[PDB]
This record gives structure tokens, sequence and C-alpha cells, in this order.
């Protein structure tokens, strides 16, 4: 429940046009985004994790070490700079990101060959499903 470890395909993505723009992403780019298949590939050594979504032009990296807070600057999304910190909540990874957005985060939910993400900014919730490949 633990192991997040693998390339993680997308089934399914609701709401990612709200949580975009609750994260002030250029409406144009949002209709491009829309369309684009992502690549999750995760690496977990311990506590330290390498996250790469990848898409055709568009990609998001994020290396962290469970329970030490990090400077995140979000330079391919929104631009910010938020502190971020990733921790256990027992099974669930949680992401919380202190800066100027409220709520904002993510948590990971792994069951078996199944992922389960939840992005959050403001008052909305972008879900995501992936299967491992
Ligand atoms: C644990 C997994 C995480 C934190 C994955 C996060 C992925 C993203 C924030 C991806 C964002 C993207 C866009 C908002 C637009 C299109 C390109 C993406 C998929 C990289």
């Amino acid at each position: 429940t633990r192991d997040a470890n693998g390339t993680w395909e997308m089934e399914s993505n609701e709401n990612f046009e709200g949580w975009m723009k609750a994260l002030d992403i250029d409406f144009a780019l949002r209709k491009i985004a829309v369309r684009l298949t992502q690549t999750l590939v995760i690496d977990q050594d311990g506590d330290n994790f390498k996250v790469k979504c990848t898409s055709t032009f568009w990609n998001y990296d994020v290396d962290f070490t469970v329970g030490v807070e990090f400077d995140e600057y979000t330079k391919s999304l929104d631009n910010r700079h938020v502190k971020a910190l990733v921790t256990w909540e027992g099974d669930v990874l949680v992401c919380v990101q202190k800066g100027e957005k409220e709520n904002r985060g993510w948590k990971k939910w792994i069951e078996g060959d199944k992922l389960y993400l939840e992005l959050t900014c403001g008052d909305q919730v972008c879900r995501q499903v992936f299967k491992k490949k």
C-alpha cells in the first residue's frame, strides 16, 4: 500500500480544468493540456522520491524526501514558490504546499496496481486514476 514505484498510465481525470483554473493556468493552455496523454513515473527509494509526469511538450517533475520541507518552484505550471512537505498519513502519501493558494497540495492512495491521485487548490479537487503498466 506504500509502494508507489513504477510507470503509471492514466485511466481517468476528473475536474482537471477546474483545478488548473484555480492555479491560474492560462485558459488557452488549459485547452491543450486537456488533450495530452499523461505518463507518471515514480522512483521511490526509502524516503527519497523522484516523480516525473510527462506529456508531449509539458512535464512536471518533483524530487523530495519524506518528512523534509523543500522549496518548490512550479516553473512549468503556475510559476510560484511554495514550501512543500510530503508525509505519510497511514498509507496515504500527503503533500502540503504552503504559499499563496489555500488548500494546495496533493494526495496519493496506492491500492495495488491502482494509484488514486487528488490534486487540490483552493476549493477545487482534481481526481485522477492511474494503472501500473
Ligand atoms: C504524485 C503525483 C503528482 C504530484 C503528479 C502531478 C502532476 C502534475 C501537476 C501534472 C501537471 C500537468 C499539467 C497541469 C498540464 C499538462 C501537463 C502535466 C500533466 C504535466
